Order: structure tokens, then C-alpha cells, then sequence
């Protein structure tokens, strides 16, 4: 659904068509003007950062594994005559429709008997999904993956690509897959009895030399070398695929460009009348196009074990019954062609729709992981109460759409209760300790991180014990639309730390809430604060991120009693464009204000600019008003004359309109 | 945009068609009559300057470099039916448009897929840019650049063309470039898949033997030997260029006249309907064509670092799909063929439009440089507040047209937000003193200029320091259209200043404004006064520039606060009218009137006379046969002007919204 | 003062120069001005009573 994913984008964000991606890492964000203030009994110290960049790093790598599951049939496409008043295939009108058609008379009785089983095999989501992945593999084919590269680095702990993804050879995305071609046979119209467990599709005119090569590779096993997101492992959809094309199927060309895959999709959707099938495949790919680079070192627990992708079995019986598909189809919603029409016009817009969906999910799974099991709406039972339909199993797209509904605070409506795609809530529901590997840089690591060893020499491979999952992404596109006090994503905020002159700089935060806001605002001001817990004896640093520049309470890496000693004569100025706290006395009052917002994207430590035309909000009415218009100007070549007009020179001629 | 740049010229001046330029340097100015009237405590004196020549100097020498960048598509020339009710390109109607205009309907699905990807990147501005440069290389192909010539010469200091332009030799303009030829192949109709990264253009009848050689050289690399403005380094546009000509193309001749390039441009625009693409290239050349000769030695800091010319990527899909270009083209403005009709009639008029543009930019940057970096409108954030469109980036022409709006004080509007051309604000946007290399002519040079070596000898090559960039040009064409206090370019003005007490033979001027008014009066009377800056200990002189007969405060060459000790005993008498007095007494009143303006141009120390007939006006009205003004003010670029609000400091300038 | 000036301020007026130098001494700051015309020096700390 293009419509619901479009509304997630911010108001200030004005996207263009083309986006020239030339790397496997993008820092999307915005530039804002922060007017910071520090008030005290001595006086006020004002600062101003005119261009403050708040970013979330997003990569094109992520371990996924496809499995073939059984899903509901999508009945949108079949002629409206055979359907009854309630909206189910009234068998008796099917036998009537087949009898009054251009079918062979000896096949009518035997084909009608099979109809009861074969007409309820309508799900082309798996085919469209694979054909969409082939489009983006050939478009962004020049992106590279190095084996010994830095997945994450925060100064203390480092995590390499070798650690998370073993059995991984370095190669380009184009050179990753070597897809073998499945057989594309021609359906004989005079076949005695239809062959079930072999799908048959429709086609307009002649199957081109390149269309054979695309359909051949789409219905085949994906066995990748490099762990890419749009080239993950998928099982063999089918062995053989029939195509009811009276004009013969040309043999396989071998080569094809990304423009030829768009040609193949547009013919397949139009012939089969499968637009709702495409809408399902569009939302599936939106989840599993890009995966987020973790905010903290201990936020890598989400991507340790491979999340399963639920691909519904390829099943289509249109080739055997050409009569039942015509120009008057049955559809539930009137805006059922909107998702395809959006993709054909603006293919590269999927990148923006993808980051909008994963940012919405991973933000909400952040503040869902911090609720006790003894509650009404908890970790296990947040999907059941929200869903008001009848899906087969609460997995895939249902779990991701219900998280988006919680974030935006609106009602998401789909025409069919389809349960296909990636399932994210895997590591959460387990409710056990996860052992993430790490290579150390400094020697004073295991004070900060909950490490397995207490003394570790530099360059050693250690393990961190993560119990509660910290947030993987900070809200950026969904900044101050549905604000919570955990993230504290306000435009205006203030904190009041109360100290007396008798205290020699040392302040104890009994409250946990205002400790979080103090440590966060001090980092905007470019000050390196290092607090020490009095009960346990561990240490926390506000500088625990190089992207957002905020301090969340989950950076403590421990749930206990709150007694944080901060010594305010060991505060060090780290960044540029900073206010100085030289020697405070009395009550401190910190405050900031974010005024304006400008969309910015970075890649390879350089600005990535959006190019091409101005993207519009395509509606169903905007095309069918031109159908209402029809260009009703009678196609008659009316040539109008020009009267020559003489003036002073007479050498040169001058023509007038009347 | 002819009508825009034509408005910048003064109301009294109307230039003739032809101009035989026969040098690399042209003075332009006017011969005005000044009627001064003096009054002080001693008495009254009345005089009259009968003939006074105020002029700038402009040259054909400027170091520039080309970069190929991706910009917006210009959707002008495509048929009106493919566009919907709003100003948006619908792919639903492209499928219909291509379907109705063919008998072979097998190719419609393939044609639509490729067309959707190519239409959002169509731009012929870079091709017309090179074709225009080839026209002027052949026409003015007898201009000599000598390496051991003078660039600036005052009397104390001197800059040679060895400095500012190393890696250069002595050559004529025709001898500078030795262009190779790209392959101009013929597109046979029947080819089904458009070859990627090769543009295809339409043509009228047979491609002439001469037309081949021009298109071949226009696409090739430019590698100059001598630094020339219209022969600057440009990257290779394309390798191949298809031409859908019904009659086959002829082989390349090798030689062509400047007249043959006009025939090539006129055909290429008419066939492709690329009138708005030409308008972009016309404005883009108006910036580059000429460069200023600096007013003082400090104003050479602008032209050290090579400014980047943003040339858009060459792409076009008219040759493949000639159905999309028909007899009813889509245009936003009704005056969309005025710029080509102006150039084809009067080619040599571009010289006057270029001088008008570069003057307006370099005059207003004189004020922007003096703005403090702690206000709403400053050097960093003046373009962003002005623009009211959605370009790719605030670069090239958008920066230049913003400065023209600030000069004239009128709202400038283009149909498409194009960001292509020279960016000047590079030396300005950096907090670093610039090291201008100079030659010592007189032994007393270190007293005047801020030199590194305080002791020098006639012939030594030293370096001078420039912190704040002074004005490179004085207002001549834009004289009195809007008068600032800094320049003081009034027709009628009454200057009042109080003379400081002359103790021994020296008068102390503590205030900054009073000192500016005093030396401004004494210059108009024609008295060469020399003062000593007390803080620095360097000698200032009101006779700094001889060409423009006025005193600017930037001639002091010291940003900050100071007090001046004026030498009243050594007041020389260079130019004496009857008004001219040596001994001022009490409150000095000078009231002057300027009348009888007449434009005059000098080239190689002789008068340069305009030849040919009188320019008759070509211009189209807002409506041809259009009923309702469908505003469509969403995509169109608009540039809002800023008015200078004078304040007490006088050294600092400030902008406000009118 | 403007940021373009690197701390250096010239007092054209005599009245406000006296008040600046006096209030800076209440605040306990040793300022040393230099006259541009003559070339002599003045110090605000020229008394230990008032």
C-alpha cells in the first residue's frame, strides 16, 4: 500500500524521483538550529549551533532465510458474474460461464469437476516479490561488500562483518547471485486433464526473448555468497511454469537490463488482473530492503540469529480457465490499482518508504521491550488485541503494520488479511540472554560493558551479555508527532539540577528521569560527563553514540537502584560549537529550542543529493478525469490560415494570426 | 533570458547591432557633466567640471573548470496530452499517446518501460553551451594573450599574467584549442532497445557535411593552453550521439565558418522544441563570457582560486520516440521563444548583457562581504532566505540571479529551478587571509600595502595579505537605480562635514563617517590628500582608483576601529576647477548635480565605435490566445529582494525584508 | 564592538571612556589604555583609597 507508507514521511520532506545510490551505507537525517542556554546564580551562558545533524545509519546487509508457507487465496481479479451476493465462488455459475465460452466441448465436464480445487489457488505474491528483487539487483549492482570491514565501532568495542556473517566471501551485488533458469513450457489448449502442482499464467500476445529469461530466474533458488538484503536465501518456487500464450514462447536470451523487468511485471499484472497480489509483494520488500546499523554496541542482539521470511507458495490456475478473467473484474476497494501505478511512475521512492517502516518498527520495539509481563498489553499479547480481522497466523506484515499503527496513532486498513513477509519480534519473545561477539580496542572496556572477562588485552575476541534489548534506532522521521518521555524528542525541554555551595561540585541524582535529560542536554552542549553508580560501582558515559547525539537510559546496561554520583570538576569540552561550564555554584538550569528543519542525506562521507522531477501524491481521480476527458477533441486535421501583412520595408514578409 | 538582462542597461543607452572586438580588454563608461557649489565660513565658491569620464575595465581572461553534475529535467517541448489537468507527467497517458500513433502495437509495453526512465532526465543545455562557445571562438578568433603582459598597474605595485595564471603560454584564441571529434552515428528506424548512456536528437532533412563537424567538436573535451573565458576546461559530454535523420548523414569536412554554427543551432532547437534549454545556456554563458579587471590590487583575491562551472549531464530521448514531440507542445510561459529569437537576430548583444550581469554581482558582493556573521541575513544564509522554489542545490545561476534581485530591487522569476553555471562565492565563504602575489615597482611599497617583507627593492616578487574582500567594480550601468551610503552614487547630493582643528599642520579625524565625507569632498574638488592611520602606521590616499573618480572607505585597507592623522600642508593640486580650494574653514557644504550622460567605450587606448543599424524591439505579450491565467506557481523559481538599512557604525552593512 | 575587531576598541568620546575605566576597577580588572595621537599610557589603578 503506497498510500499508508507515504503518510509516514515528514511534512518538510519534499522527495524527487531519482536517487543515485553508489554505496552500502546511507546516513539519512535532518539539519536543525539548536539555541542552547545555561542559567546559574553567577549568570547566563548562551550558545547556538546553526547546523546540527541528527542521523540514523542504514545499510544494505542483513541475514534473512525464506521458507514456503500456506496462505489464504486472493479472489480479486476473477469476473464479477460467478460471485454470489455474500462474496464467494457460487459453483453452478462457473459451469454456466465455461459452457457459454470458446472452450473445447469434450473438456467442459472434466474441467468443471477440477474447478472446486483449482479456482481457490490464487496467490502470485511470491513471483512478484522475486521479480522486484531482480529489478533492484541490476539497478544498484555496483555496490560492494568487503569481508574485513567495520560493522560497528564506538572507540571502546569494535564489531567486524566476519563476526556476524561467517561463510561470507567479498563480492559485488551483481557478482553475488548465479541464478539457474527454470523451464517455461507452452500450455497446450487441448490437454485432457489439468496438471495440479504446476502453475499456469496468462500473457498478452507473444512472450519476448528477455521475458523468458526473467520468469526463468524469478522461479529459481537464490544461493548468495555475500549477505545482501535484496539477495537473501529463497527456496525454489516451482520446477516448471506453463504460459497460455497462443503466440509461441521465444527461447531464453541470457542477458537483460533493469528496464526489461518493469516490462515483464506490467504485462503479468494486466493479463492476470492481480493488483492486490502486487500490493502484498510491495509491503513485503519494504520490510526487507534495508536493515539498520545498530545505535550502540549492545544493540546488535537483534541481528545475531537469522529472521525467517514467510513467502506464500506459488499457485495460479488462470492458464486452464481463460474465460473466467475478463475486463469486468471483482474488487473490494475502489483504489486497488494505486500501488502498481505509484511504483511504475517512481521506482526509487521504495527506498524512502522502506526506511520509514523499519524506523517506525524498531523505535516501538524499543519501548515495548521495557514493559513487565504481568500486564494487559505486554510483550506476548500486543498483536492479538490490535488485530480486528481473521488472519491464518499473527506473523509477517500483521506484526509490522500493528507497530506502525502504535507509532503514528492511526487505523491501518488492508483489503485481505494476508500474513506474509519478515517477522522481527524473534529475539524479544525468546526472553533469554544473547551472546554478541566483540573485538576490544582499549584495555579498560569491561567496566562500561557487561563483558564475560574482567581483564582483556587489546585485540582479543570477547563476549558481551545483553539481557534487555536497547533501542536499535532513534526517532528522526517520526520526531515530535507522538512524543514519549523515554526518548524525550521534544522541540523545547528544560532540567533543574539543585546544588548548594557547601557541596564541592558533587551532585547525587536520586531521580532517574532528570538524570537522563541532564546527561543528554550536556552532550548537545559538547561536554563529556562520566557518572559513577554508588550501589553497584559501574560507570556510564553520555558519549555512547556518534549519530543521534542523545543519551537514552538503556545506555546504563543495568536495572537496579538509582544513585548516580557526577563530579562537575572532571567535565571535558570534546566537540566544537559548545558552551563552557568553568565552575558552577548554586542551582543550574539547562534548556534548548529546535526552530527549523531541512532534510539531508550522507554517503561515503559526502552529501547525497536528490535529482529528477517533483514527486506528486498520485490519486485514482487524477488519471480517470483524463479518461472522462478521453481527449474528446474530434481527431480531424483542421488547418487554420495566416493573412500576410505588408509594412514599410516590403522586402521582408510578416504573418498575422487572423 | 533576454528581457531580464536587457532591463539592467540604463534608460539613455540603446546599443547598435554589431561590435568589432579586436582586443582582450574593453573600458566602458559615460561622459557626465558635474556642477559643484561650495560654501564654508570663509565664503562661497562655484565651479563646473565640463567633461568627466567614469568607467570600469572588463577582460576576456578568467580561470574556470567544468564538472558534469545531475540536474532537474526541463519538461518543455513534449506534447500537451501526456500531461494531466495539473502540471504533472502521468505515465498512464504516455502509454495511450504512444499506442494511438503506431500500427505495430507489439512494441508499446517495451516502449513505455524505457520512456518512463528517460523522460525524468532530459537536458540539452550543456550541448547548446559548447555550440555557443564554438560560435564566439571563430568570430573573435584574433585576440592575443601575452604571458609577460600587465594585469593590474597602479604605480607602487604590479601583477603580471605569469602570476595568477601559471601553466600558460603565448597563443591566439583560434590557436588555443585543437578539438577532437566524437562519432556522430545514424539511428536506423527498427532498433527496439535504446542503447544506454547515448542521447538521440531529431534533425530537419539531411545533416550537412559542416553540421557533422560542429556536433562532433561540441561533445568533445576542451583542453586550453592560454587562459580564456570562452575556452575554459570542460569534461567530455558523450562518446556517441545518434541522429534520427530520414536522409543519411554525410562524413565530417573538418573546417566550418562562424555563420555555419548559427544554422546548426537554429535547426537543432526547431526540430527538438528545446527553446527553454537554450535560455538556460544563454544565461549560463552571460556569467562566464567576460571577467572583471580589479579596481585595486587587493581585489585580485576573487580570481586566484579556479571557480567551478556546473555543466548538466547530456541526455535526450526524442530520436527513439518521435511520437512524444508533436505540433502541440507544452510550455509554462507564453514568452518561451523570445531568447532564441533575440540571439539569432542580434548575436553581438550578448557582450552588453554579460557586462550588465557580472557588474551587478560584483557590486552587491561588495556589501555582502561587509555584513557581520551574527545576523539573520549573512554571507552563509542569504540565498536560502531569498529563493522560493525547490532546486537540487543553491549553486550556479541561483546565487547570481539572487544578487541581481538585491541590486535592482525587483522580483526575478524563471519557469524551471535550474542550478547550472559559475559559482563566484568561493573566496568569500572561508575564514582565511588570501595571499595575492605582487611585484614591487617603487621602493616605498611596504608603507602603502600590507606586505610580508617590510624592506624591499625594485624588481623583487613579494606577497600582500587581504583579510576582507574589497569591491572589484564600481556601479556604472546600475548608477542611481538604488543609492547606498557606502558607494554614494547619487545624481544630486548635499554633503556636510565639520573640519577638525589644524594644530601644527595635521588634523585628527577620530570618527569613521566624517573622515569618509571629508576625503570624498576633497576628491570631487580634485585635491590629492594623504593621511596616516595611527593604529597600523600605514599611509592612505583618496587617489587609489583613477578610472572611477570616487573614494570608497575600503581603500584604507584595515577592518576594525582607528583614528586618522591627515597631512594638510602636503595637499597637492592634480585637477583644479574654479570651485577647488586648499584651505577649508569650519562647516564644509558641497552640493553637486550630474547631467548630460552619454555612453563611450575604449579598446587599446583608442575609441571603440558601434557599427551596423539600430536594434528594433522583439517581444511577445503574456497571452497569444490563452483565456485563463492557470497560475501554476508551485514549481516556478522566485527570488525576493533585500533592502540595505543603514546604521550608525557605517563600516558594517545590514539587510532587512522590504 | 563588532566581532571583526579582535578585542581592540577606540573611544572617540572622552565621557564614556572615564565611566568604562572606573567601573572596570570596581570589578577588579587592571586596564592599560594607550593614546594614539601623543603616544602616552594611562592606567585605571592610579589610587588605593577611593
Amino acid at each position: 500500500m503506497s498510500s499508508l507508507l507515504n503518510s509516514l514521511l515528514p511534512e518538510y520532506f519534499k522527495p524527487k524521483t531519482n536517487l543515485n545510490i553508489n554505496s552500502s551505507r546511507v546516513q539519512y537525517g535532518f539539519n536543525a538550529r539548536i539555541d542552547m542556554q545555561y542559567e546559574d546564580d553567577s549568570g547566563t551562558r548562551k550558545g547556538s549551533r546553526p547546523n546540527a545533524f541528527m542521523s540514523n545509519t542504514v545499510a544494505f546487509i542483513g541475514n534473512y532465510e525464506g521458507i514456503i508457507v500456506d496462505d489464504i487465496p486472493i479472489l480479486d481479479g476473477l469476473r464479477a458474474d460467478i460471485f454470489d451476493t455474500h462474496g464467494d465462488l457460487d459453483m453452478g455459475l462457473v459451469e454456466d460461464a465455461l459452457s457459454k465460452s470458446t472452450m473445447i466441448r469434450r473438456n467442459v465436464p472434466t474441467y468443471t469437476a477440477y474447478a472446486s480445487e483449482l479456482l481457490y489457488k490464487r496467490n502470485l505474491t511470491s513471483l512478484f516479490y522475486n521479480m522486484l528483487r531482480l529489478y533492484y539487483i541490476k539497478k544498484w549492482g555496483s555496490i560492494k561488500y568487503e569481508k574485513d570491514a567495520i560493522f560497528y565501532d564506538n572507540g571502546h568495542a569494535c564489531l567486524l562483518n566476519r563476526q556476524l556473517f561467517p561463510k561470507s566471501r567479498d563480492a559485488s551485488l551483481e557478482s553475488s547471485l548465479s541464478l539457474p533458469e527454470a523451464e517455461i513450457a507452452m500450455l497446450d489448449p487441448g490437454l485432457e486433464f489439468p496438471e495440479e502442482d504446476v502453475p499456469a499464467i496468462l500473457w498478452h500476445g507473444r512472450v519476448s526473448s528477455r521475458a523468458t529469461c526473467i520468469l526463468g530466474q524469478a522461479c529459481s533458488e537464490f544461493a548468495p555468497l555475500a549477505p545482501f538484503s535484496i539477495a537473501h536465501y529463497s527456496p525454489q518456487l516451482t520446477r516448471k511454469l506453463f504460459v497460455n500464450a497462443p503466440a509461441g514462447i521465444e527461447p531464453s536470451s541470457g542477458r537483460y537490463t533493469h528496464e526489461d523487468v518493469k516490462d515483464a511485471i506490467t504485462i503479468l499484472v494486466s493479463a492476470n488482473q492481480a493488483y492486490t497480489d502486487f500490493e502484498a509483494a510491495y509491503l513485503m520488500l519494504a520490510q526487507t530492503l534495508v536493515s539498520p546499523v545498530p545505535r550502540t554496541a549492545e544493540a546488535s542482539a537483534w541481528f545475531i540469529n537469522a529472521g525467517m521470511v514467510n513467502m506464500p507458495t506459488l499457485s495460479c490456475a488462470n492458464g486452464y480457465y481463460p474465460a473466467l478473467t475478463n475486463v469486468n473484474p471483482y474488487h473490494r476497494l475502489d483504489t486497488w490499482k494505486d500501488t502498481l501505478n505509484h511504483w511504475v511512475a517512481y521506482p526509487d521512492m521504495l527506498f524512502y518508504h522502506s526506511v520509514a517502516m523499519i524506523e517506525s518498527c524498531y523505535v516501538e520495539l524499543g519501548n515495548v521491550a521495557r514493559v513487565s509481563d504481568s500486564d494487559a498489553i505486554n510483550k506476548y499479547t500486543f498483536t492479538e488485541l490490535s488485530v480486528q480481522g481473521r488472519p491464518v497466523m499473527n506473523r509477517g506484515i500483521i506484526v509490522d503494520l500493528t507497530l506502525v499503527a502504535m507509532r503514528t496513532g492511526r487505523e491501518i486498513s488492508l483489503p485481505y488479511p494476508v500474513s506474509c513477509g519478515l517477522t522481527r519480534t524473534d529475539a524479544l519473545l525468546q526472553g533469554t540472554e544473547i551472546h554478541v561477539p566483540v573485538v576490544v580496542k582499549d584495555i579498560d572496556m569491561p567496566q562500561y560493558y557487561n563483558a564475560i572477562d574482567k581483564d582483556v588485552i587489546e585485540g582479543q575476541e570477547t563476549v558481551i551479555k545483553v539481557k534487555q534489548l536497547p533501542p536499535a534506532m532513534y526517532p528522526i522521521y517520526t520526531y515530535g508527532i507522538n512524543t514519549t518521555e523515554f526518548y524525550s524528542d521534544h522541540f523545547e525541554d528544560q532540567v533543574q539540577v539543585e546544588m548548594a555551595p557547601i557541596d564541592n561540585g558533587k551532585a547525587v541524582f536520586n531521580d532517574a528521569r532528570k538524570f537522563s535529560k541532564f546527561m543528554s542536554i550536556m552532550r548537545m552542549m559538547g561536554n563529556d560527563v562520566t557518572a559513577t553508580d554508588l550501589v553497584t560501582g559501574r560507570k556510564v558515559s553520555n558519549w555512547a553514540d556518534n549519530s543521534s547525539g542523545r543519551f537514552l537510559y538503556t545506555d546504563v546496561k543495568y536495572e537496579g537502584q538509582t544513585a548516580f554520583l557526577v563530579d562537575m570538576d572532571t567535565v571535558k569540552a570534546r566537540d566544537h560549537c559548545w558552551v563552557s561550564i568553568v565552575d558552577p555554584n548554586g542551582t543550574m538550569n539547562l534548556s534548548y529550542k529546535m526552530t527549523n528543519f531541512r532534510a539531508a542525506m550522507f554517503s561515503r562521507n559526502k552529501p547525497l543529493y536528490m535529482t529528477g522531477g517533483s514527486v506528486r501524491t498520485i490519486a485514482t481521480g487524477n488519471y480517470r478525469d483524463a479518461a472522462e476527458r478521453l481527449r474528446a477533441m474530434d481527431e480531424t486535421l483542421r488547418l487554420k490560415p495566416f493573412k500576410i501583412t505588408e509594412k514599410l520595408d516590403f522586402r521582408v514578409a510578416a504573418y498575422a494570426i487572423p
